[PDB]
């Protein structure tokens, strides 16, 4: 409904970070009205490097 | 091309270690010319135990 794609994937990349995510779908309890979860991430990009 | 098998699996085993790996395929940036990644591991084998 929101991404139009079947089973999606996400990749973020640098030199101090490298990981892939497979979204998990389940009946989680409601917190602020949304049963879904948002998981937040951060990374420091060293000077001259590129993030992707 | 290099392993002849569709979706491969690897298991390493001892008493202080137990894990299975599912190789992730993605378009990672090139470092030394190879877009692939090699992730290195180690474990100490206590005397008398067997690794697998």
């Amino acid at each position: 409904s929101l991404y139009q794609n079947a089973n999606s994937y996400v990749f973020v990349g640098s030199s101090r970070y490298s990981r892939k995510f497979e979204p998990e779908i389940a009946t989680r309890p409601k917190v602020r009205g949304q049963a879904g979860r948002m998981n937040y991430y951060w990374t420091l990009v060293e000077p001259g490097d590129k993030i992707t």
